[PDB]
């Protein structure tokens, strides 16, 4: 228990794999990190440091609407419609996503519960045209941090986090993928407007897996040596490149999906 | 059970006094408001609805640098500088003024310890030219929320949070008043460097005074019939007037120093 800097918080990022331009989404358990001089807005800027102003640091927002509230013809006009410029991250994915979103320059996609907050060089791209259906696709920043070669890096967060693998769920062809309906607000140039939304489930898994599955994928794609374990801070934390492990998952979701 | 909304807030706060045109500086413990559809953002943008643009809410931000690491000189080099557009309120004050904050078109004050985040029209007023020293006196946001004739809103907070009692505390004529010097690392045109700080001691209460005297102060100013309590939501709360209990406090600190 010794005290982690922005300049220690670098070289312990260098360590596991982050490089100069680097984008790279992160799932954080900040708790596991330790003491730290700046708070966790050091772990940010010792990103931003190592991967230097070309780099791109996402976190995953979600928002705070409930399924509960959002049926409730009562709550109807007192929902606050989802808004990319103040609609706070889900508290369940932790203050990281919460940590980007409200730093001066951070940028957060449109797609309400896919929604990502970004900062760094490509913030803007990431951020742009998030699909409102099915927005864990192509067209999302998941889809596009698989295209520019992206990063996952798991700041000591249980690897059944890493929301990219819904990515891969979207992708892969299995049979019986369930398909969720529901209407949303958000708000449509500064006006609320109620929008039927409909995406493949990401709250549950497919029928017959368990909801941490996604923590063996990882440990699979881990034994393959294709990933970095290293510490960060106090932090047991994993990087993994974007696009290896969306394939990686991809086929084991259809190779389960044929049994 | 009950639940609020928006609008249900916006009926408690025009209930409790709160009208057209105010500014106000909230301290909030925002558990004891309840359920809230929205969330406690429900609570700024009512706010606002009364209020109306030409209004502003404030919140005590302070920031995150704590003493005993500012002074750890092995710590000096790693702190990073006072930035009133990066760094986070304290967490002690609650979620409240880093709600405002973190909301687009709120600005925060320069004077890193003394610290105000303001939302509204007047919430550049309120934020500029905040002394750096001696933060909490004539050239503060506590000073201009006088000068505006502004209101406090204890929302549930108890009534020792009420910072404006340190700008009283400032003014007030009494004996042996303790004086604080700390060096903080600020940015001076975007670069950090760290300078002496002179301020009254606002952590610990004059010498035989307890630590919640303000608390004290504000029942006795309530007991005057001045004010007004009521609900927001499920939050026993208290709104005064700034002007009119900073004159009461000083008159109770300068009529103190006057025993003994
Ligand atoms: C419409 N909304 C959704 C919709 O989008 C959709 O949601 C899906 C969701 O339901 C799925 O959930 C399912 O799968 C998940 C994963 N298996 C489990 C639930 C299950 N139903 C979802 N799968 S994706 C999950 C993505 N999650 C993450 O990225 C988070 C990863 N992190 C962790 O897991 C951590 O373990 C965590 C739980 C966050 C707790 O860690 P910890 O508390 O230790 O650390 P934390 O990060 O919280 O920080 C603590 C320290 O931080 C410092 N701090 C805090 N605040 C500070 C301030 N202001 N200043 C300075 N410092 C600060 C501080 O040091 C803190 O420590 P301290 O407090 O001092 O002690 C897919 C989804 N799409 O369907 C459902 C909905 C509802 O419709
Ligand atoms: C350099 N720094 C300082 C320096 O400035 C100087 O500081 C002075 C300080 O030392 C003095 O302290 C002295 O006096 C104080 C007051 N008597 C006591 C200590 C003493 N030494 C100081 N005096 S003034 C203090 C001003 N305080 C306030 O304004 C706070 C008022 N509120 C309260 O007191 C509450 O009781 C509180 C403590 C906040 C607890 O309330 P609560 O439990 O209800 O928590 P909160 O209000 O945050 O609400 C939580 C709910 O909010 C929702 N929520 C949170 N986050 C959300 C997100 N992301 N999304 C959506 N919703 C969210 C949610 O519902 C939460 O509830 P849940 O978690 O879900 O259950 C003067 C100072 N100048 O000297 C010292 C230093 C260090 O040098
Ligand atoms: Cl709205
Ligand atoms: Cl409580």
């Amino acid at each position: 228990s010794r005290v982690s800097t922005r300049s220690s918080l670098a070289e312990d990022l260098r360590a596991i794999g982050l490089a100069d331009g680097d984008a790279v989404l992160v799932h954080a358990a900040l708790r596991k990190v330790g003491k730290i001089v700046g708070g966790p807005d050091d772990i940010l800027d010792a990103m931003r440091d190592v991967i230097g102003p070309a780099g791109t640091v996402l976190g995953y927002a979600d928002w705070q609407l409930e399924d509960e509230i959002r049926d409730d013809p009562a709550m109807r006009e007192h929902i606050p419609a989802f808004d990319p410029l103040r609609s706070r991250s889900i508290r369940d994915n932790g203050f990281w996503p919460e940590l980007i979103r409200t730093t001066p320059g951070a940028l957060r996609s449109a797609s309400p519960g896919a929604s990502m907050a970004a900062i760094g060089g490509e913030a803007e791209w990431f951020t742009a045209d998030h699909a409102l259906d099915y927005g864990y696709g192509p067209r999302s920043p998941l889809g596009k941090l698989v295209e520019a070669k992206g990063k996952v890096l798991m700041l000591g967060a249980p690897l059944d986090t890493m929301t990219l693998l819904a990515h891969a769920e979207h992708l892969a062809d299995f049979p019986n993928k369930r398909i969720l309906r529901y209407e949303a607000p958000i708000l449509v140039d500064g006006e609320k407007v109620w929008r039927w939304f409909e995406e493949f489930d990401t709250s549950d898994p497919p029928d017959g897996l368990a909801d941490d599955y996604f923590a063996g994928i990882v440990e699979e794609f881990l034994a393959t040596g294709r990933g970095k374990r290293g510490k960060i801070g106090e932090a047991s934390s994993v990087l993994v490149p974007a696009d290896e492990i969306v394939a990686f998952a991809v086929d084991w979701l259809e190779r389960w999906g044929r049994t």
